């Protein structure tokens, strides 16, 4: 009936004699309560995938078209039309989410299509090689993989999920959002009602965007960006700058529409090729890249919402 097997203390696969991974498995049986037999079954499935662990050295911390090339991954005809269609098939959804947690339908949309296409490029990486990879086998991050790694199997015991049979990307994001484990632990929302948190329910996705983005500063009606007229050659920038409207001003740079009682704002700077693009940063463009750290995906994420904004009046 009943087989505990005590006695098997070693797991075998890429694995097996990790320190880590040891030292792991005792953390998830004293604080949580995990059967040391049942985790090692588990983790001597999991592989040790050495390409995730070249990317994320690859990503480890002109005017040439550099905004250009980015941009047009996104903002095609073809992804226009597919988020259009992916905005009247959830409307309602989305429209709930704006009354609930005044996040626009052209953010979710956008965050959506740029991180999955509207669920049709999900990721096909089994998250526990992932984060089993990178909690074991990557020193820089292994903190950070590893309480991703535990939160992701209380969430698979949680929902009575095949650990196994979950997949997303190199890092272990997930669904039509690409969430983290921690983020859904913390900002994922049943949406639909059906008592179930799933990241690869689109309603449930668009009203955890919308949670997430909230969270995270989202000022309902606010402004997320302003081009400028001038350049400011001399100034720094990217999403992490701050400068006074004043000092910008003094700079070169005037708004192109209104920015209210904004007094401040990060002086972003777009490669397109022909020279640069100067945009006033305001708070809502930063809490677009809270979602992933990063200019160009803020701006594609902003642009591609209102480019299927405007797809949609037609
Ligand atoms: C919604 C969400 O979960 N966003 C998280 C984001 O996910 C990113 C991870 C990225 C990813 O999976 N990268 C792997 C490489 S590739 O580009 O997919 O090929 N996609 C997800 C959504 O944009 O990663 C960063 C940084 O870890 C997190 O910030 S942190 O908490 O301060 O660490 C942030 O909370
Ligand atoms: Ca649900």
């Amino acid at each position: 009936m009943v087989e505990p097997q005590h006695n098997v203390m070693q797991m075998g696969g890429d694995f097996a004699n990790n320190p880590n991974a040891q030292q792991f498995i005792d953390k998830m049986v004293n604080k949580h309560g995990f059967d040391r037999q049942q985790l090692q079954e588990i983790l001597s499935q999991a592989k040790r995938l050495d390409s995730v662990l070249r990317l994320m050295d690859n990503q480890a911390p002109g005017p040439n078209g550099a905004w250009l090339r980015y941009r047009k991954k996104f903002i095609t005809p073809d992804n226009v039309q597919n988020g259009v269609v992916f905005w009247n098939q959830y409307e309602d959804a989305l429209n709930r989410a704006w009354q609930v947690y005044g996040v626009p339908p052209e953010i979710i949309v956008g965050i959506i299509g740029v991180e999955t296409r509207w669920g049709r490029v999900m990721g096909k990486t089994r998250i526990l090689d992932a984060l089993a990879t990178l909690s074991f086998n990557y020193p820089r991050r292994a903190e950070y993989f590893s309480g991703e790694l535990e939160t992701f199997l209380l969430m698979a015991r949680d929902e009575q999920d095949d650990p196994l049979n979950l997949k997303g990307s190199f890092a272990g994001a997930m669904g039509y959002g690409q969430f983290m484990p921690s983020s859904y632990k913390q900002y994922a929302v049943d949406f639909s009602g059906d008592g179930h948190i799933n990241l690869w329910d689109p309603v449930d996705a668009i009203g955890s965007v919308a949670n997430y983005f909230k969270a995270h500063g989202w000022v309902k009606g606010d402004q997320v960006a302003v081009m400028a007229n001038g350049q400011a050659p001399g100034l720094p920038n990217g999403f992490k700058t701050k400068y006074s409207i004043s000092q910008l001003a003094a700079a070169g740079l005037t708004p192109q529409q209104p920015l209210g009682n904004h007094q401040q704002a990060s002086l972003l700077r777009l490669d397109v090729g022909t020279g640069y693009q100067y945009w006033y940063g305001l708070p809502n463009f930063y809490t677009i890249t809270r979602y992933n750290h990063s200019t160009h995906y803020a701006m594609a994420v902003w642009q591609l919402g209102q480019a299927v904004a405007l797809a949609r009046v037609q």
